[PDB]
C-alpha cells in the first residue's frame, strides 16, 4: 500500500456536482509525491462557469499523499486501503448557509490515482457567499484532526476551514469526515493525530476556462 506512493504518481479527479439545483462538472489533473507531501493540480470546470467559489471546492477534490513521518508509519490509514481504495464521505456546513454532502471513491486505476466525487450542496442563500461568489481567491490552510472508528473498519476526522469573504470577514466551513475501505484486507486504524494541510491556489495565466491551479502540501503530526 505505502510502497505503492514512494514516487510521483498521477492524479486524476472528477467531480459531479449540484448546489441549490445548479449542475456542474469538474475534471483535475496533476501527480502527487507522498515523500514530501506534495500534489501540484489544475482543475477546470467542464460545463462552462462554476456556480460555486473555487475554493469552496478544494477540500472536496486525496490524503493518502500525506507525508508521515517514519515514525507515524503504522497510522496512515489512507495508503493501507490502497489499491482497492476508500470511501471519503463529508458534510459540509457552511455557517449562516447551505451545506455540502460529498461521497468519493479514491482508488487506483491501473498507475494513476483516482478520485471520483459527487457533491450535493443544498439550503444555500442566493445572494449568501457561496452563491453570490463573495469569497476571495485565496488559498486555505488548516489542520485535519484524524480518529479510529473502529465499527466501520476506518476514519473519521472534524476540522474547519475559514474562508476569507470580500469584505475581510470569514466565512467559516465545518468539515465531518468518514473514511472507509473499499477492500476486506487490513488497515491501519490510526491514534489520534491531524494532517497539516496547506493549499495554494492560483490562475494559468492562458488558460480561458473557468478553472483553478493548486500547489498543496500535507503532513501528518502530533504524535511524538
Amino acid at each position: 500500500g505505502e510502497e505503492l506512493f514512494t514516487g510521483v504518481v498521477p492524479i486524476l479527479v472528477e467531480l459531479d456536482g449540484d448546489v441549490n439545483g445548479h449542475k456542474f462538472s469538474v475534471s483535475g489533473e496533476g501527480e502527487g509525491d507522498a515523500t514530501y507531501g506534495k500534489l501540484t493540480l489544475k482543475f477546470i470546470c467542464t460545463t462552462g462557469k462554476l456556480p460555486v467559489p473555487w475554493p469552496t471546492l478544494v477540500t472536496t477534490l486525496v490524503q493518502c499523499f500525506a507525508r508521515y513521518p517514519d515514525h507515524m508509519k503504522q497510522h496512515d490509514f489512507f495508503k493501507s486501503a490502497m489499491p482497492e481504495g476508500y470511501v471519503q464521505e463529508r458534510t459540509i456546513f457552511f455557517k449562516d448557509d447551505g451545506n455540502y454532502k460529498t461521497r468519493a471513491e479514491v482508488k487506483f486505476e491501473g498507475d494513476t490515482l483516482v478520485n471520483r466525487i459527487e457533491l450535493k450542496g443544498i439550503d444555500f442563500k442566493e445572494d449568501g457567499n457561496i452563491l453570490g461568489h463573495k469569497l476571495e481567491y485565496n488559498a486555505i490552510s488548516d489542520n485535519v484532526y484524524i480518529t479510529a472508528d473502529k465499527q466501520k473498519n476506518g476514519i473519521k476526522a472534524n476540522f474547519k476551514i475559514r474562508h476569507n469573504i470580500e469584505d475581510g470577514s470569514v466565512q467559516l466551513a465545518d468539515h465531518y469526515q468518514q473514511n472507509t475501505p473499499i477492500g476486506d484486507g487490513p488497515v491501519l486504524l490510526p491514534d489520534n493525530h491531524y494532517l497539516s494541510t496547506q493549499s495554494a491556489l492560483s490562475k494559468d495565466p492562458n488558460e480561458k476556462r473557468d478553472h483553478m491551479v493548486l500547489l498543496e502540501f500535507v503532513t501528518a503530526a502530533g504524535i511524538t
